[PDB]
C-alpha cells in the first residue's frame, strides 16, 4: 500500500481477474474499469513494523537440513516457493489459488455445498459468501478459501455465458473489502501474516507472532 492504492481492494480483484485470465477471461479484457473509486485516505501501512528483520526464506516446506548451501545467486533461490519481491500479493495468492483452481475444475467442489449458486446472485449471494468469510472475521485459512469461494466460481459462470456472478461477486467483494475489511485485514494481519507465517515456517510459523 502507498496511501490510496488499496492493497486489499486490488488483491481481491487480482485473484478474480487472475483465475479467469487462466483460460476463462471475459470481463478482465472487456472493459477492466468498474470505477477505480477513491474513498477517504488512511494511515500508511508501509511494510509492517520490522522491515529490517525479514530475510532468509525457508528451505521450501519441510525444513530438515543443516542449513548450508551457498546463498550468493538467484539460481539458488529459483522460482520456487521462496521468493521475496515485496509483499507477494500475487505470488502467495497464485499458490493458494492455483491449488484450489485445479481442484475446483471439477465444478462440484465444496463451492456447491457452500453456495450451490443460489438464485439470489444479487446481495443475497454476496451476503452468504461474505458471511462465511466473516464467521471468524479474518482467518488466514478462511480468507484463502473465500478467494476461491467467490473467485473460482466466477470461472464457471463466465463459461456458461452469464456475467451475473463474476460481475456481482467482483463488484460486491471489491465493495465489502473496501467498506471496512481494508483496515481490518492490515490490522488483524490477514493475508499479510498468512504470507509471512506460511512463507517463513523456519522462522517460527505463527509461533512468535505475539511476543515482539
Amino acid at each position: 500500500g502507498h496511501s490510496m492504492s488499496q492493497s486489499n481492494r486490488e488483491l481481491v480483484v487480482d485473484f478474480l481477474s487472475y483465475k479467469l485470465s487462466q483460460k476463462g477471461y471475459s470481463w478482465s479484457q472487456f472493459s477492466d474499469v468498474e470505477e477505480n473509486r477513491t474513498e477517504a485516505p488512511e494511515g500508511t501501512e508501509s511494510e509492517m513494523e520490522t522491515p529490517s528483520a525479514i530475510n532468509g526464506n525457508p528451505s521450501w516446506h519441510l525444513a530438515d537440513s543443516p542449513a548450508v548451501n551457498g546463498a550468493t545467486g538467484h539460481s539458488s533461490s529459483l522460482d520456487a516457493r521462496e521468493v521475496i519481491p515485496m509483499a507477494a500479493v500475487k505470488q502467495a495468492l497464485r499458490e493458494a489459488g492455483d491449488e484450489f483452481e485445479l481442484r475446483y475444475r471439477r465444478a462440484f467442489s465444496d463451492l456447491t455445498s457452500q453456495l450451490h449458486i443460489t438464485p439470489g446472485t444479487a446481495y443475497q449471494s454476496f451476503e452468504q459468501v461474505v458471511n462465511e468469510l466473516f464467521r471468524d472475521g479474518v482467518n488466514w485459512g478462511r480468507i484463502v478459501a473465500f478467494f476461491s469461494f467467490g473467485g473460482a466460481l466466477c470461472v464457471e459462470s463466465v463459461d456458461k455465458e452469464m456475467q451475473v456472478l463474476v460481475s456481482r461477486i467482483a463488484a460486491w467483494m471489491a465493495t465489502y473489502l473496501n467498506d471496512h475489511l481494508e483496515p481490518w485485514i492490515q490490522e488483524n494481519g490477514g493475508w499479510d501474516t498468512f504470507v509471512e507465517l506460511y512463507g517463513n515456517n523456519a522462522a517460527a510459523e505463527s509461533r512468535k507472532g505475539q511476543e515482539r
